[PDB]
Formats: C-alpha cells, sequence, structure tokens
C-alpha cells in the first residue's frame, strides 16, 4: 500500500502537522509523491503550487556543496587554516564547563568546519560551556545583522573544545559561508546562485523570497527555544504559528548564511538531491567532479558508544561526511535505510536523504519547529518499504 | 623585631586606590595581638571608617551556617547521612545534565553532609561555563533577594543538578539548601536559630541579615565591577574602585531576607568571636556551644582533590581540602602562601577574609568591600600575620 | 510488521504505550538499587538490551524476584 | 554543663513509639559514667524491663566468637594463614560463582584469616541481589536453628562462593564457619570453649546461646518487620513496632543451638564486661585473656574499602575499615557520626551496638530488640557519647 500518504495523513489528521509534501525520485524521475493538509491552518489554504517552505540546516549541505566546488578550483583546500582568510579567527581560545579557558593548540581549517569538528557551538546548545555568551551576542537572533558583522562578534568567543579533536553540531557552516566571501571576493549568495542554482534551474532557491512568493509562503509551526534559554524538556507539539522574531527575514536583500535562511521549494530541492547522486546537471554538465564528489561523501567523522548526537538527540547508525550524515551500519540504524545513504535536514522539520545503492533520492517537506514526531525518518521509511 | 607587614600591606592598597577601607585584626590566645585600619568608609566623601564599621560578609555567612548545622547534628535534629528528601519532598526526584545536553535521573540522594561539602550537584548562577547556572540566571535565584527563602528553594528544586550526589565537587547554593532544611526539620527560622544559638551567645550583637537600628551610618561603602548574576565573564573585570550596584539581591531592611550562602552583615569584633570560638567550640565564658567530638567532626579533611586541586572558577586554592566548615589547609609543601597544617576559615565576594590556625592558638579576620578584586588582600594579610608569629 | 506499517518504531520508549513502564529502577549483585538512566524503546526489547532477565537465570540479581512473582510459572495469568 | 544527650535520645525514640525498652551504659577507665533505662520489655503488656534484662544481640555475637578464635591462635590450635580445609575436609575444592551463571573452581584455599575478615566470598541468605543467596535460602542454613552447626555446615560447604577466596569483602556468615572450624580444630563444643574462656573469667553469668535457668521472665520482647531470610526486600521494611516472628530461627532452650555469627543471648552488663576488656585484653582483675600483642594484631586495621567504602546491603560504614573482630574507625574526616580515630566494635540484627574508643578509654552498649530499624539508634547513641565525653 501507500505508506508515504498513510503516514502523511496521520500527521494530518492527528493535528500534528498542517500540511506536508514529499517526492521520491529514482533514476531522476518521480516514482512517489503527494501532499497532504493546508498551507496554514488559520484559513485552510490548500498547499500551493512551488509552495515556499524555510529548510533551515538543509542549507548546509548546499553550501558545503559550494565549499568543495570551489576546492576543486583551487579556491582553498580542506587543510587550508581559515585565519589565512580572516585574521579575526587568529589566536582562538578555549572554554571548558569547570570555567578553565586556555588558548587553542590548533587552527582552525576548511576541513574543521565542513565536519562540525572546528569546536564552535549554537545558541540553543543546551548545557554548554558557551551557548549563552552566543545568546547574549544574538548570533542567531538578530537576522538582519549583515553576516560579516555577526562573524566578527563570534570570533572573540571561545571555542568548547580544541579544534580537530571532538564533534559538536554547530555555527561552523555559517563561518564557512563567510569564509567563501573572503576567500573569494564575492557574497555567498551569488556564488550560490551562479554556481548551482542557476545551473539545476533552482528559480525559488534563495534567502529572500521570490517577488511572487509572499503567496506560496508555507506558514510555520511549533514551540521550539531556538536563541532563548534552552529548554530542559521539549516543548508541548502543538500546532500554533511560531514567532520567528527578526532571525529569518523574506526581503532582507543583504540576508545570508551558511547554516539556515533558506527559502526553498519541494521541486528545487530534489534537483539539488539528484544532482548529489552524480554531481552533474540533467544535461550532463559537471558541477562537481566524480573524485571530489568521492571525497565530500565518504565517511569522515566516525562516532563512539553513544553513537552522534545533536542536543543528545541520536542519530543511530550514521556517521558524517563533508556534507551532512551518512549509513556506515544498517545493523545500528533505527529506520530503514542502505549503506551509503546519505542527506540532512532543517529544523522545521524538513528532511532529504540520497540512496546510491538504489539510484534513490527523497524529500519531505513542512513546517514544524521542536517536532516530538520524527516525520523525515518516518517517510523516508516508508519510501524504503515501498520499493 | 619583624616589623608591620600587615599595616604595610593595608596600607600600601589602600595608598595605591586598590580598596577604600581595610580593617584587620589578629588574635592569639583569645586576645588581640596586632589590629589596625586603614583608608575610610567612602572615597566619594572620605567619611573616616566609623566605630564598629559593618560590612557585607558575603561567603563568610557559609562558615556560621554550617557551624548551626553541626549543633543541631549534635542535637539530633538530624545527621549527615540525613536525606534532605525527608524534610523537603520537593527535592524528591532530582535530575543530573551534563555538558552534552544529557538529562537523566540522579543516582543517589542528596543528604546534609552533601550540602555542607558542596557534592550535591547544585551550581551557583555566576558559574562560567557551567551546565546549569544559565537557568539559574533565568530563574534570577541570586538576584532576587526580596524573594522569601522558602520560595526561592522551590525554584531550584526543580532544576537539574551538574553531577550526582556524592561524586564530584563543586562550590555552590547547597549552603542556602541547607539553611532552608534547617527550617524545614526544625519549624523555625534560620535567623532566629543563629541568634538564639550562635549570636547571643557570642555577644555577637551586630551581626544579621539586616542593620541594626542605628546601622546605616557605619556600613561601608561596597566597590568593584563583580558581575555576581549576570551573563558570567569571560575575563575578570577590571579593578576599579567605583561603587557596586547591588539591585535587590542584598537589601539592607527585609525582616524576612535569609540565606545560607550570603546575606549576613557583621563587623569585624563580632566574626573574631566566632573565629575565636571554633579554636574550641566555648564560648570565652566556657559554654559549649559545640562538643570536642563533634568540632573535630566538622574540621577534619574530609573532600580531597586531584591534581588539579580545589578551584573555583577556575582559580585555585592550593594545598587545600575541604572540610564540613570551609578550606583546611592539608598539605604546606603545596601551599601558595605562607599558612601552617590544618589552618582553616573561608572568605567572601566582597574580599572579607578570616583563618583560624590551631597550631598557632591564632585567629585573623581582613573586613574590607571590593567586588571582583584581583587582589588577594585575604592570602597577603594572613602571610603577613604568619610572617610576624614566628 | 508493525514498525513498517507506522504503529511503532524501533526507537519508540515502551512508556508511551504502558506507563506501567515508567520510573524503572536498576538493581545490582551488591544490592544497590537506581533509577534506571534511559527509557526502555522496542529496540531494546528486540535486542534484549533492555536490563530484564529470566525466571530461570542463574546467579542473576533479580531472577529470585521473578521466581516469587511465577511470572513463568503462572500460564493461567493473562499476559497484561 | 553538656547536658544528658543520651537519655534525650532513648527518650524520644521510646516516645515516638519507635523502640518498646532500651537500655544504654558508658564506662571510662572500666567504670560507669553514664546509664539509663527507657521505655519497658513489651508494649503488649507494658511490664517494666527487668532487672538484668535479656537480649538477642545477633551479629554481637561476631566479635566474641572472634575473640575466641584469637586466643586459640595464641595458644597455637591455628593460625591466620591455616587453610580451613585442613580441619574440615568438606571444605577443600570449593567452587565460585558470579552473576553471569558462571561457576569455576576456586583459585586460593579459605583461611582462618579469610573468615575473620569476611573475605572466604560466603554470602548470607538475606542478601539482595547475590548470586548464591537463593540458595541459601533453599538451604535454609539460617532458618532452620534446630539443625546442629556441624550439619549445618555440611550443606553450606557444598555452595559456591561469591568471589576468590582473598579477592574482596562481603559480610557473611563466614563467623559462623568460623565457629565450626574452631570445634574441628579442637574436638570442643564452641560454646563451652566460649564458657570456660571468656565468659567465665569475665563474669558473664548471662551469656549463651540457650537462657538462663530464671530467663524466660528477663528476656526483652523483639519487634520489627526485617525478613532475616525470605525473599529480600526491595526497599526497607517499615519500621512498625509490632512483635516478630523469629520462626525456629532463634530457640530459647535448644542445648545444642550453637552459632559463629549470631544466637547468644546477654545483658547490657554482660557485654559491658566484654567491651571492657578490648580496652587491654585483660579481665579487671588481671588476668590475661589475650596478650598486648595479638589484640594489636586483632584491632589493626586489616581490610581497606575503595570510595564506595564499606557496605552490607548497599548500607555504608562511612570511615569504617574492618580489622578481626569488627568495624575500626580509620579516618575521621568521611565519619557520618561522632567519633574518635581508632574506636571499633559491631552490632546486631535487632538494633544492639556497643563500641570502645581506646582515646577516651571509654567503652559503651545500646540495648534494644528490634529487627529492620529505619533509624540508626545504635549511631545516635554514640554520637550522643561522644558529645558528652570532651
Ligand atoms: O537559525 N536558527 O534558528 C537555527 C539554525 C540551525 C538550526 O539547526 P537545525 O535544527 O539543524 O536546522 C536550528 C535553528
Ligand atoms: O549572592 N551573591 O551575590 C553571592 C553569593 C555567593 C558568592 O560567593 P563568594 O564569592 O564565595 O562569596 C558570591 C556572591
Ligand atoms: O541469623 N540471623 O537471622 C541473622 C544473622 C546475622 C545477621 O546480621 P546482623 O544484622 O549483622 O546481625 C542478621 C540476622
Amino acid at each position: 500500500p501507500d505508506l508515504l500518504t498513510n503516514v502523511a495523513e496521520n500527521y494530518v489528521n492527528q493535528d500534528l502537522f498542517a500540511g506536508i509534501e514529499w517526492r521520491i525520485d529514482q533514476d531522476g524521475k518521480p516514482i512517489f509523491q503527494g501532499c497532504a493538509g493546508v498551507k496554514d491552518i488559520e484559513t485552510r489554504t490548500f498547499i500551493p503550487k512551488n509552495a515556499i517552505y524555510r529548510i533551515y540546516s538543509m542549507t548546509k549541505p548546499i553550501v558545503s556543496f559550494l565549499a568543495m566546488m570551489l576546492i576543486e578550483r583551487g579556491v582553498f583546500r580542506l587543510s587550508s587554516p581559515i585565519q589565512n582568510f580572516d585574521p579575526r579567527f587568529k589566536s582562538m581560545k578555549v572554554i571548558d564547563q569547570h570555567a578553565h579557558i586556555e588558548p587553542a593548540t590548533a587552527l582552525i581549517t576548511i576541513e574543521h568546519l565542513l565536519t562540525h569538528q572546528a569546536g564552535f557551538s549554537y545558541d540553543f546548545s543546551l548545557g554548554c560551556p558557551i551557548s549563552a555568551h552566543y545568546r547574549d551576542a544574538q548570533l542567531i537572533e538578530d537576522g538582519g545583522r549583515d553576516l560579516t558583522d555577526m562573524m566578527g562578534v563570534l570570533a572573540e568567543l571561545p571555542l568548547v573544545f580544541h579544534p580537530g579533536t571532538q564533534w559538536k553540531y554547530s555555527i561552523s557552516t555559517d563561518v564557512l559561508a563567510h569564509i567563501i566571501e573572503c576567500a573569494t571576493g564575492e557574497r555567498v549568495d551569488d556564488l550560490l546562485q551562479r554556481l548551482i542554482f542557476d545551473p539545476l534551474d533552482m528559480q525559488d532557491t534563495g534567502f529572500s523570497l521570490p517577488l511572487d512568493g509572499a503567496s506560496r509562503l508555507m506558514e510555520v509551526y511549533g514551540m521550539r527555544s531556538l536563541h532563548g534559554l534552552p529548554a530542559l524538556k521539549p516543548a508541548p507539539h502543538v500546532l500554533v504559528p511560531a514567532d520567528l522574531g527578526s532571525s529569518h527575514p523574506t526581503d532582507d536583500p543583504d540576508f545570508r548564511r551558511g547554516g539556515h535562511g533558506l527559502y526553498s521549494t519541494l521541486d528545487d530541492y530534489m534537483a539539488f538531491a539528484n544532482m548529489l547522486l552524480s554531481g552533474q546537471t540533467p544535461e550532463g554538465e559537471t558541477l562537481l567532479s566524480p573524485a571530489v564528489l568521492k571525497l565530500a561523501l565518504a565517511p569522515r567523522v566516525h562516532f563512539g558508544a553513544r553513537g552522534m548526537r545533536i542536543n543528545d538527540e541520536p542519530f543511530a547508525g550514521y556517521s558524517w561526511n563533508l556534507l551532512g550524515r551518512v549509513m556506515t551500519d544498517v545493523g545500528a540504524a533505527a529506520y530503514a535505510t542502505h549503506l551509503g545513504e546519505f542527506g540532512w535536514s532543517g529544523a522545521a522539520a524538513t528532511y532529504f536523504w540520497v540512496d546510491p545503492t538504489k539510484n534513490m533520492t527523497g524529500c519531505v517537506m513542512t513546517q514544524f519547529l521542536g517536532s516530538q514526531h520524527p516525520i523525515g525518518s518516518d517517510m523516508q521509511a516508508a519510501a524504503m518499504s515501498m520499493l
């Protein structure tokens, strides 16, 4: 049966998500797709054609792919120290949970940024020795602050471990976007447009809305604590519109970030996902060589007993490569997958995957912050089970 | 023939514009042997240090409330092993948070002993890098001095600890929890218990959580830029003699203000009475406040530290272990300033400091008011006194 | 099959379906008892990593209490 | 000037309906310095505590049988290193079981020293979570008091140990094994040996495994809900003053009942005679029961514990190590109630407790009958006496 529809319709019928779209492609063509629910529960408008989503950290694989392109082109390399491009990142310090501060004993590199092993953290990180100082500095909160200036403020704060030595999901993709700007003399949104979006015909993807985008923007729900005091337990899963403050503007021509901030559509994100199966456009234009794509996808960070975790939530059987998660042990996985399946997700519950063993890609688009229901993994499992 | 190094230290500090006013006294065999004063009550006015000047002693409150706990143990109200949840069920089912966002139930009950040793897993609002201090600040545990002790404890009780009770050491709000548990166990207020069991018998008439009737004109001005409850600083505040803003954390005339870990006003003379008593457990007249057996139980080294040593916000207390009342010198060859084996006492945020040295039958106290001092005046005065007493 | 059908998932805490399994404790061979520090999941049950034992388990810190409770012995008792 | 905290403790316990009747005595320099009684013989009848009241002292039997072992060592019957299998071949070829169902041969012989230190690997029927206690209960080792010591030991000998002899510590039935090995080595009965070598010389006329002829009317009633040999409890039995059913585990008039780890009846006065003797190894008249060298051998700390400390059924004995006769205080800074370095003694299941404190030439004993007390009356009485003796 159509497990994907059953999952999505159950979520809508239980008042857990307002609206959901999905598509799964094989060999670059749709084999499953659908939608459930509405754009917004307040007026129950149907999900529009080419509906627009805040994809949050699904921005990261895109910005990471751009960095790989610049590496291939010789702009910098995995081992390049970031201080070479912005000296504000010379002389970093490292703080610990016992209030001890000392100089970093290793320089932060491009590779560290792409692997979240640089020692940065995130404003919303619970129990973190530095997240209070991120919150005070409004790093995530102040969406109106130019990328360049936000980085100056971040650069003055201590890391939470010595670069290279541990893993922690972090604001490092934003650092990467900034370093890209320093290295190229170009803005990251312009680079993304020219090198990735245009070639893949992703006309609806950017850090601001298309001129006709307002009526297509999905409403966002949920109570997650994104820049306030980190919650000691998850907020109740209730469909109430989320307040994004000034963290995520719709029409700021200078808003650009590395770790979040893109608006996209299901169709646009599917084009990016399909490309990751080969490094080419559908017409056959190369965006990244097979060699460098293999370098980007190979498992690079391996995890101990407790596995990969973010705010203590597990990613069972996953390792980290230069673009996001990668399945390295089906016997440890918590939901259907195959060896080498890779991808990432976003705070508003958007999720995608690429499964090279099946030449398969999939994406679930929805808008819920702080979900207590792992819709992304439920939809991947459903799709896997339908092959 | 040794010169007066005590006066020299105090004088230099005042002449260097580092502290406004400083008073000190060192007693031996219960009688003053060195004493002095330097500077003024306040720098704005240069009013002279009044007779019986009054100081906010902050954590020098801790040895007093700890001593009261020991008296109650001696009297059978509770024991070191008593789980605090027996007296306040709000402390049943504690959780423990870590630096990786992981929360789990505590695997051990918090006891009276844990509170007196700072091994309960509590923290403090100003603790830099702490997995929970952000939640303390949001709750305004320290900032909101007007909140009753009992109500503040209800808010604290809902927060997780930062390690499992008994398994580590971290200087903390646990003495406030102890003051509260004392009230739960006895059905009395901690300020009344302190008044009747300690202050009255020792004639400490100027000591309490609010100013005496004639106290306002005797209150020393407090200086410095330490932030007691704001975002913890990444480096020490500059040492500048500017008056400190205490907000509403340390009221002068709130008849219900009472705490375990700070909040007392006292005077040099009153505190010396307490310190001298600690040499024997008796009042000068010979009333026993605490038997020699239980005083020995309280002073014996109880928490021992591992290479890193005892630290608070990463500042070292070199060669010190912890007993039920505060610090205790356990290795002179690791000490960072003059002392003798067994020397004990504590200090307060505004740079007040005292010690008791049983090998010399000596006590010492320096009183001053500076929050966030970059100069360890307490240890400098102790070292000076040690150097002067053979 | 029920996982494939979406009834629950490997990571589902069992207490979500029967709250009698909230607040489990853990015993050891030295008589020490403490609260469990992790919730039991469907995956734990399928892998025998939940911490349960068996009435007939020799040397087990809890099998005596299973035997006293007749868990295996009392076949007539309803599963629930 | 210190008030009578001993009477206060006892009184409160009786007035709170927590214990039926309590007697205590503290001696210094071999003469009574504090003493008293509180409550009644039995709550049903409220009969007053009789003269020379008799108590089941349970594991306060252990220091007595241990002391007899030391006398026999001094006399050359055996040595600390003697393998017990030399005296009873039933203890040849022991096995060791673990919590994972694995059984293997013991890699070391059990010695006299192992039995006196509870390091032989034996356990006890009531031990919660134990790899072997289920088999002890099936065998009715404790329950069947009517079974001769010699026969019970044959049944025990067939069971595996829970660790290899010498490698760990667990409070156990090993003192019963010792009593038995004493009988094997000497060809005499342990009760006769105790009578001749210890009770007679110390004039302990009311002490033995059966009641004196006029004993029944003097026997204190025993209360409480602890289950001595049933399925071990997952949490403490409620503390309720209801008479306890001892079944046939503790007969009053069985001329062959004798054990190493429990079973003696005694009186406060008789036990104080034993305790006082332990200060010197001599009778009041000056007969040597045990030379100073061997008494020192017996009292020196012999088993040292690792962070977790000494525990029995997970209850702590904080700051205590173990010597050949029972507990010994080795760190006052880890102690959970007042004491001095070197204080030693033991206690019994029905809440009887005694201590000897060589630094004060002091002994103390509290007698009461409550099985499974949730209130540590023994330690409370010790703390009270310590507080009263400077
Ligand atoms: O900017 N943000 O609010 C923000 C940025 C990144 C986040 O992380 P994610 O949940 O992995 O997308 C979550 C929130
Ligand atoms: O409440 N307070 O502001 C506060 C309490 C305790 C303190 O700790 P101290 O520096 O050891 O006195 C410091 C400040
Ligand atoms: O035989 N018994 O019933 C028995 C034997 C030993 C006991 O151990 P205790 O509590 O240390 O006296 C308790 C009970």
